[PDB]
């Protein structure tokens, strides 16, 4: 299991976390070859979203692809962490950016993004929510509209005077209340969804892949119980996944990004201390697989 | 009639209307058992007020819920007003919130509100309209919109310097011009409704319920009469409701909040002495009826 | 054919226009009736503005309402000018909408209007469109919405050293090339209207009413003609009324309103000279007709 | 080839691109018979864009509007340069857009600009896209909405300090790689279409005419490919244009304007050298044709 341009290893947290790292010499090479095109030409144009996708993809021999589709697709896998060697402080911002665009556009494509009005988003935090202090409770994204999101990709950009401030994890097959929760009637009731500042959404809160197995669509913030049988589940069940004993711990060091199935993964983030001169920086993107397979059709 | 954790007992103006005071001791335990959440969180993720609300009604040893559901669906009752010892100064506005939050959702869902921007607003008045030394009209809630709203609730934060303000009420079976606005050919005529800053609604100002008895959807400021012939029944209705002895005149001190059935009660706000330091500061939410029953089904 | 309240005249300029003035003594006994409602709350309550138009009528024994709609559905006729003895100088500005309310609502409605917020609009001219030094072009009003309007008001505010700025009608039974325009394969082709700051409509520039005679439905800063065989057909239809010979000619002096039939009559403005301190002011409002009358129903 | 009040004759750079030129007294009869409708009044009304349009023709004795459609219309043309003598300095800019108006409604109608808010618009560049010192890439008008462009126009206006920046043209029987991404069956695939700061579209990049003949609706920053599959070809297509051997570079001075038929034509501009003491300003407006002709019919 030795790939091209690429190493892979199973993270020290779980075997279900695959971490990727593409060599130095990968890495120059790949900011030479997209030197041409700078971040806002990317923010312009998105099918050279994926051009440089296809750029990455050929320097690693086209294993990358069939790679990270059979690794998102598995069931007993899904998710996967990311660096490439060299970048690494916040002087280098922009190398960040093109090294994220490429891998996504490799198995589907990242949706707009509302709060930077682009395909991507930055954002600071001192002294999503940008509160310090206080944990960020574990979600899927995108529960607010019609079309499913299949993945999400999480990045960090600077980080001075810190401590604490971990990313955090959960796999459904890993969660020791699935069953509990999925055999309910409430499971396969449609719910309303709806965000703060268009129109809302109504889908059960599980529901099943092809074989018949379970998946999720949830988030505290935005669904929306219409009663005291729904609302008093929906907190019981937030209560089960964030003190559930399968959470993994993930620290991010300036340079690496996540990237996750959202059916069966859920996420989230760690406290941190106080300092009169602390600063960190991230950046995010969301979006739908889409890939060819053999299957019937008519005509 | 002796319940667990409250007192209940006929208000002084009507026995149509209640009153339900909090012991210090349930008071002091709620704000305990709630501190964990300020008010921003109840803000921010709604099935809280759903736990809020159990955890008030299972301090009541679940005597509560049933209390609050049959006062409100008794065609011949409807109203209540409700405190907690001890929480009575401008100072406390926060604790204020989250008490009227818990008993609202063990009925149903309060909606959200366009002039905060959350599931309710405050707001001052000095020298929902802040005009002083007026009078404030007797109406339903919610007539501008599609969906019923089955509940409304007002709630006292501040007052300095202060001569006269009290709240006004009217239940439909004690005003005395009902019949003959309800036999009209009129009362069954869907009628336009608009609010000022969407889309308009139509329905008539008056239904019946399921065995046979009128409902009222009415308020001056946003009922659309369409002719002649609309526009004068309708000053003719408000008269006849602004100048009915059948209604009731209640003060309503800091800290003190009402609840009461939109269908088949009307409500309003006395005026006024102006002073150069005077204040006052309110509270409000709304919403419909949800809870369990006996009744027929398919498959 | 002496009324109750009023006085009844053909106007110098012609037989098809009324001019109605009240008594000052109708004139202060309506001021009194309604002074306990200023302008701001018939601004907030529009059942209100049918009360202020039955206590006119009534003050005119109930003649003023069948008049105003006989005279208005008359194909022969279809205009008024209005006024009251005493209401004549800026400031008395709040007397004088009040007086408007009344006569539009025994007739119809007047609708919400875009560029105030309010059912009627105020605006200055100085040194619709406020350019001095130029006339405005007839037209009817109305166009760019799907329900007709059926009737247009208009009234002097103030006027300080000024020369010029009459107001001009045109009612189409006088226009001496109607029959040419009507026969036209063109007339009876629906076109697209649009205004400047929703949503465009189709209709024809000519209609017919019951019996089959021509109505219009015309401006030309908001028909949009699709094509060069529209464009200079219409180009064509707007010098043959600009220059039409049956043009009426209209001083409205601070305190006196113009209202008209919007099926069969269009209208406009002329041009003022110019002062360094020149000053004048005007107000409008707009509707629908809504009347009982004798016909065929089921059920 | 001689006509009335113009001059016609192929370009320096293409004969499917001929050159118009309208007589220094053809030129100052148009604009004494113009010169009471500023500019101001031809965005407020648009009868009269096809009244000065009738007005240009007619001085040119009716031989303008079926010699521009002919052009326009045929598949082996289909594009003009256009400009009269004696307007020419930046100081005479009002003058520039009556002329460019009257041209366009001959043939069609231009429809509303969202940037300037009228139906045309006039910007600058100092030191569509006001980026200096980069080439403008090739790309039909139109591709993010319904209904179908079929025509393109652009003016300039000011010059000062300038080395470069020509205007850039491609026709498709021109471009020597039409057939093979027209036999390709993505060529046939509708996809998605979106502008930055409504709703978005579905359409293929290819169709034909009525006898089967190809034609195009593409551009780079707004089409929007679903996967990877749509993502590579288009940015293959892309670079097969801007390398393309078919281009033409061509020159506009102050006072000239292009127009072109936008279903077998593309657009774009070159790059400039930088002054601090530079300046640079141009219009454009865009639409559908419209014109009679012998076809079948019922009723
Ligand atoms: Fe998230
Ligand atoms: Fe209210
Ligand atoms: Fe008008
Ligand atoms: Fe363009």
């Amino acid at each position: 299991q030795d790939y091209s341009g690429f190493t892979l290893t199973p993270s020290a947290q779980s075997p279900r976390l695959l971490e990727l790292t593409f060599t130095e010499q990968t890495t120059k090479q790949f900011l030479e070859q997209v030197a041409e095109w700078p971040v806002q030409a990317l923010e312009y144009k998105s099918f050279l979203r994926f051009r440089v996708a296809k750029i990455l993809d050929d320097l690693c021999a086209n294993q990358l692809q069939p790679l990270l589709l059979k690794t998102l697709l598995n069931r007993a896998e899904g998710a996967l962490l990311i660096n490439a060697v060299g970048v690494d402080d916040v002087k280098q911002a922009d190398e960040m950016v093109k090294l994220a665009t490429a891998v996504a556009h490799l198995i589907g494509r990242s949706n707009f993004d509302a709060m930077s009005g682009q395909y991507y988003a930055r954002f600071v935090v001192k002294n999503y929510l940008r509160q310090p202090h206080r944990v960020m409770e574990l979600h899927n994204d995108g529960t607010y509209v019609e079309e499913i999101t299949d993945y999400v990709l999480m990045m960090k950009i600077d980080e001075q005077n810190m401590q604490g401030g971990n990313s955090l994890l959960l796999h459904l097959d890993d969660w020791e209340h699935l069953d509990n929760y999925f055999r309910h009637p409430l499971a396969r009731r449609p719910m309303r969804f709806a965000a703060p500042p268009s129109k809302d959404v109504f889908h059960p809160v599980f529901d099943v892949d092809q074989q018949g197995r379970p998946v999720m669509r949830y988030i505290d913030q935005f669904v929306q119980p219409k009663d005291f049988e729904e609302g008093v589940w929906l907190s019981e069940l937030s209560d089960a996944i964030e003190t559930s004993k399968g959470i993994l711990s993930v620290p991010v060091p300036v340079g690496k990004f996540l990237l996750i199935n959202n059916l069966f993964w859920l996420h989230g983030r760690d406290r941190f201390t106080p300092h009169p001169d602390l600063r960190r920086e991230l950046m995010r993107q969301r979006g739908y697989f889409a890939y060819a397979s053999n299957h019937y059709q008519t005509h």
